[PDB]
């Protein structure tokens, strides 16, 4: 379902483009930030895998009579895609900043490049204020423009507070275990990640519809923030014990002190002894040290843990589609699970 | 009118700060967040002197029947006030940590607190978000909501576009004096400070009186973008030719190569041996090289050139309020530029 649409998705953000930048037209005063912003958009908006944007048109696509999917109807649906991806450039682009990163895609940070700095606190501001502009600009005469205003301003706050919440529980400078539960790991989980990546798309997609119901949505919520919180747990432990080749991608969690479920999970079965090896390795960037910790993970048996709370987790989302998905399709819910899920 | 209301105005601030930080009632797992959000708002929206958040509450009493004035229209107007306040302590967050500035109405930036640092970034956020949270408590049910909406993100995405445009002009690292020209000036004025110090507070009362026509809004644009310009230049004037005890201020402009008014003229009327003798002390920290760009202003005898220009704009505006306030009270305008105005 993802795989099709992708191209028509992916090709639709040159006209997001052409239309953000369109501004230029009316006021030429300001054609070098507009200049800017498209630089801004082309390399901060693309290169990502798209999912997040991908599950607007598909579950628009799944919600909507297929009579009523006219050709305007779809240049919506890829526009709030497009806002999707969007509010997380805006985000990605922000915590590369605070958390001093180098890389993203295997790319440099834009705030890295040089004559770039600091400046991306705009650029990303820039992004966050484009979401808003494509709503008014293709659904302002919609019955739910007002709706997706609100959805996408209460996502930017969740996400907002989860970061707080995740920089509050892990500064750099201060190495302590206390802090890190598993009450304070699902609250960041379902704040900063769960509600922008799952709700957000899905929610977007059933205003479209007509779907506007609090019930609805409250049912809809409770299946997308357990997917959510899966989705994390899974992202953690593939961090170390997945393979490199198969994720593309290369494990960091332990040299940057995260809340990871990893941590959580060890600090739950570590015995006072088994908690000072941890004290000390935990947050350095050493070879032989990052070794010990997960060293210590494979002795507290997490992989199996992991494997455990995975078939728990699958079966879990299964009976809470079955209870939850009416009257919305299950297979709304049963495509992001596939994809998910292994 | 502004004196008088200043006191029920920041006693507001209280309750605006209570009604934000009870989320932390219904969900205790976010609790940390909450504390931090009420610091970020009790450091950055308190200590200023109110002036745009007060323009709201003034506009709005002269714009509604004093029988419309009930206790609830009232709280609305000192909320929407609060929200102008908001969307600034959000911009001088950032542009603080953008600029690396060191204080802040004579007290340490937030961003140069200890602990603090680039988590200021998700804190200016935060501050942001604020005002949409205020708008959906206080305004929901409203008949302007939306309007109250649309120009809160509208004057967002005007300042940073009018922040990019700066940013483009003066880098930290670059004194090209070839694109400070009098065109890019006035651009970078009416985007990053006129549209939301002077346009959005009148505009937010005018929606909130049901004035909500584009005519009438384009009308009081016209007057306050003008309004907005002088604000600005006789600000830049101010910064090394006003007395330091009657501003509470000491100049820094000079130093900082800031597309200044003043440097905009100079451009104008230096010879091409006048134009290198700036070309090499403007950009200078040391207060030899200081002394020598106020005296190469003094010598283009600036200071009158302001005074003329200055006479000039009260006339224009007085010509303006004439042409543009009806069928708004003129009082409205008449009460900013008094206060603008010497
Ligand atoms: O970050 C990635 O590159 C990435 C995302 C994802 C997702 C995913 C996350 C959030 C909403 C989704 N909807 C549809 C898929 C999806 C799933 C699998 C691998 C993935 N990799
Ligand atoms: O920045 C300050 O401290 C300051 C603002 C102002 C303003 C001002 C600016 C914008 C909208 C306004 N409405 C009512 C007053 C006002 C006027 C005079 C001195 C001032 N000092």
């Amino acid at each position: 379902v993802y795989a099709q649409e992708k191209q028509d998705f992916v090709q639709h953000f040159s006209q997001i483009v052409r239309v953000l930048t369109e501004d230029e037209m009316g006021h030429p005063e300001i054609g070098d930030a507009i200049a800017r912003l498209k630089e801004v958009l082309e390399y901060n908006a693309i290169g990502g895998k798209y999912n997040r944007g991908l599950t607007v048109v598909v579950a628009f696509r799944e919600l909507v009579e297929p009579r009523k999917q006219d050709a305007d109807s779809l240049q919506r649906a890829w526009t709030v895609g497009w806002c999707v991806e969007l509010l997380q450039a805006f985000f990605l682009v922000a915590d590369d900043i605070m958390d001093s990163s180098l890389t993203r895609r295997g790319q440099i940070c834009w705030y890295q490049k040089p004559g770039v700095g600091l400046d991306a606190i705009n650029d990303a501001n820039l992004l966050e204020a484009c979401i808003y502009r494509l709503l008014k600009l293709y659904c302002r005469e919609q019955p739910y423009y007002l709706n997706l205003i609100e959805l996408f301003l209460q996502s930017s706050y969740q996400t907002e507070i989860g970061q707080t919440l995740d920089l509050l529980t892990a500064p750099q400078g201060n190495v302590d275990l206390v802090r890190f539960t598993e009450k304070r790991y699902k609250s960041i989980v379902k704040y900063k990640t769960a509600f922008y990546s799952f709700y957000l798309p899905i929610a977007a997609a059933m205003y479209m519809a007509g779907i506007d119901g609090e019930k609805e949505h409250a049912n809809a919520k409770k299946i997308l923030l357990e997917m959510g919180e899966f989705f994390q747990i899974q992202d953690d432990y593939l961090d170390l014990f997945g393979d490199p080749s198969v994720t593309g991608k290369i494990g960091t969690d332990i040299q940057d002190n995260k809340c990871s479920w990893l941590v959580v999970q060890c600090l739950q079965r570590a015995t006072p002894e088994q908690y000072q090896i941890l004290k000390e390795n935990y947050g350095q960037k050493e070879a032989e040290k990052v070794a010990r910790v997960k060293a210590l993970y494979e002795e507290l048996d997490l992989p199996a843990v992991f494997l455990q709370y995975e078939e728990d987790s699958y079966s879990h989302i299964m009976a809470l589609i079955e209870q939850y998905a009416a009257p919305l399709p299950p297979a709304v819910f049963l495509g992001l699970a596939r994809k998910i899920y292994k």
